[PDB]
């Protein structure tokens, strides 16, 4: 399993749980096509995602629905959503982890890439 | 302030990120992204002169920062293609938006500082 | 710029962190922390007027930001006691240091922007 | 095991491995006393640390030796080290995770606290 996501809440100092996360593979027409989606688990993680064989070289975009996460705590968010576009390249494609640490007006993001 | 300014910094190096291409869009009635403005950052890491209190109506705006180019430009292959900020501007009237991004090759952070013209 | 300024922002709320107690120390010959300067942040989130190009010799300086007080002051019990920045200043000659901290109750980030007087 | 640390490198998009991490319990005299220390593992984690029974209510300080981590990649750091002081209070003391994401001039930090 090469693609995991994690969401933290820097307001509660907990995992963000039930964050809708939608992945998109860029299509030839340089058009964003749905690839996989799921809801963050108990611990703020999502390993659903993909198959080693299905995750091929390309432009991928992880889109996190944060506004929703914020609204639901009855906090007013600045962002519409968080998104991260990266290239699944590297040597040949490996194991990614896309962490997002959130706040109403600020979010961070990181990739932890390991072989 | 101008209704919109961007501040880009380098966490690798300890300085403003100079000459970073930045691109602002607005969602069209259409659900399509319309070119609103563009600039490159200056010597202080800043980008002003973007829009006007007037031209800057309510809507969903998207700031795209060409992070990729900047890192490459300096010899490093960063993780990310860009950095995008998606937000709703002027729904409760005109505000002053200050979007800052702190960059590392595999990490970036963005904050918003919103304020009242008055 | 002054040789040292601090910029504190609120990520919860989308603004400068106003009236945040900040405390600067210097390690004494002694290995003991000596009171160098102190201020509270202003309306813009800033703190200037701290030292002087002259009073600000080489050394290890520690900036302590009273994060705890600020959050409590606004009804939230934050995780952290303070925020401390430990660094070596003016070893390759006088520089201009800009320390910023972006705060959340369970998270804080700090960046340094260093520059040449000339 | 109530206390874990994790260190990421936002320059390499990897875990920071072999980061000296030293914990300190505040003593009555409001003096910092050694409590536990260890080196970050393969994955940037450190679970050595403490025993549920030994980790009591109090002021704790995790001190990360980052300058060393940076020097060793032959990169010049701004910080002397990263430190985090917190109170092991809560309801009654629970499970902490102190993550630190680092860069030469910037570092972030977070607690993920769960029951
Ligand atoms: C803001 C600021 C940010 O927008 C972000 Br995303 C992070 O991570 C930090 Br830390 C700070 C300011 O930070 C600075 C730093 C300097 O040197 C000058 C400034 O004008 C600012 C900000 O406005
Ligand atoms: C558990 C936690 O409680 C925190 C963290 O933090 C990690 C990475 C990390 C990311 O991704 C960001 Br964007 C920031 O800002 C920081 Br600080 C730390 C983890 O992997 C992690 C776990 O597992």
């Amino acid at each position: 399993c090469p693609l995991m996501v994690k969401v933290l809440d820097a307001v509660r100092g907990s995992p963000a749980i039930n964050v809708a996360v939608h992945v998109f593979r860029k299509a030839a027409d340089d058009t964003w096509e749905p690839f996989a989606s799921g809801k963050t688990s108990e611990s703020g993680e999502l390993h659903g995602l993909t198959t080693e064989e299905q995750f091929v070289e390309g432009i991928y975009k992880v889109e996190i629905d944060t506004k929703s996460y914020w609204k639901a705590l009855g906090i007013s968010p600045f962002h519409e959503h968080a998104e991260v576009v990266f290239t699944a390249n590297d040597s040949g494609p490996r194991r990614y982890t896309i962490a997002a640490l959130l706040s109403p007006y600020s979010y961070s993001t990181t990739a932890v890439v390991t072989n």
